[PDB]
C-alpha cells in the first residue's frame, strides 16, 4: 500500500530523523536503514525526529541494498542528474503516477535515497529498476537529504 | 515573469540563506525579506545561501508587508492549514497553475512565507489575494522555513 523509503548508508542520526519527519507530514511511515554509518538506535535520529520517533523504531535495518529490497517488486534510484546506466529515468511526477499504479495493483514498491555528500553510488543504482530525478537547475543543485525525500513524499501524496 | 518570493520577518540568516538555496535549485531568483529580526546585510544568510548568494544581494529590504506587495497585482499567502479569513484557499498546484497563468497575462505574482516558528500572522494574510496550504498530516505538520520555499519553486517548475 505505502512506498518504502530506504535510507542508503545515511551518515549522520540528524539527517535520519529529519527524513522521518519529511515523511510524516505527509502521511508516509514506512522507512528501512542500510548500513548506516554511525550504527542503531541513534539517539540523535531519535531528537530531531522529535513526533515522528515511531518511523523510527519501526525501520528496519538491514546489511545491504540488495537486501533491504528482496521483498519488492520494483525499486526506484533517486539520483541528482539522469545518469546513463541502462535503467529509464522519470521526474519525481511520472516516477511517483507509476509508483501509485504498480501499489493499486498489489506490488510492493521501493525508493532509495543515498548519504547526503556523495549521493547513491553507480552500484547502487545497478539493483534498482528506475531512476527518478527531481528537475533541477543545471548550475546548482542544493537538495539535501530531507528534501529529497519530503519531494518525493509530497509527490506521493499529491495523485 | 517570476514569482517574487517574500520572506516576512524572518528570525535567523540561517534559514534566509537555506530558502535562497531552495529557490535556486529550481531556478528561481527573486526574493524579498521584510523587517527582518537580525538585520541586513545578514552574514549568517550569506553563510548559509553559499552558491546562491547573489539572490541575497538582490534581494529587496521592507520595512512593512503592504510595502514589500504595493507592486504586485497578486499576493498568494503561505499558511500550515486552511485559515477561515475570507481569502480563498488554495493547494500549491492550484495556486501555482493561477501564478502562472497570471505572470503569462503580464501579473506581477507574490508569494508571502511566515517566520518559522509561528507562521504569517492574521494581520499579515488579509493583506493578500489567495492561501496557499500544502495538504499535510492532520495530526503532524513540520515544514520548516526552507521546505516551504522548496515546495512552492518545485511547484513552480513542475508545470
Ligand atoms: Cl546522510
Ligand atoms: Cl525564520
Amino acid at each position: 500500500i505505502e512506498p518504502v523509503f530506504i535510507l542508503v548508508r545515511p551518515q549522520m542520526g540528524e539527517n535520519i530523523g529529519a527524513a522521518a519527519r519529511a515523511m510524516l507530514n505527509f502521511g508516509l511511515g514506512r522507512l528501512r536503514i542500510v548500513d548506516p554509518r554511525d550504527g542503531w538506535p541513534n539517539p540523535k535520529a531519535v531528537a530531531m525526529a522529535s513526533g515522528a520517533g515511531r518511523l523510527l523504531d519501526h525501520a528496519g535495518l538491514f546489511p545491504t541494498v540488495a537486501e533491504a529490497i528482496r521483498d519488492c517488486d520494483y525499486v526506484f534510484a533517486t539520483t541528482a542528474r539522469g545518469r546513463e546506466l541502462t535503467k529509464p529515468v522519470m521526474t519525481p511526477e511520472r516516477a511517483m503516477a507509476h509508483g501509485r499504479a504498480l501499489t493499486g495493483e498489489g506490488r510492493r514498491v521501493g525508493i532509495l535515497f543515498g548519504p547526503e555528500r556523495t549521493g547513491l553510488e553507480n552500484e547502487d543504482v545497478a539493483l534498482a529498476n528506475a531512476i527518478v530525478t527531481v528537475p533541477v537547475n543545471p548550475e546548482f543543485f542544493s537538495l539535501n537529504l530531507a528534501q529529497c525525500v519530503l519531494l518525493l513524499a509530497y509527490e506521493w501524496r499529491r495523485q
